[PDB]
């Protein structure tokens, strides 16, 4: 997901929140910290 904060481009810029969420949860361990990916 992303802030909600954006009126132009909103979702688009949500995905590419999702994306850097994502980095930022395998930065965390990913698959091996038990915990699941972020949508």
């Amino acid at each position: 997901h992303g802030e909600g904060t954006f009126t132009s481009d909103l979702s688009k810029q949500m995905e590419e929140e999702a994306v850097r969420l994502f980095i930022e949860w395998l930065k965390n361990g990913g698959p091996s910290s038990g915990a699941p990916p972020p949508s």
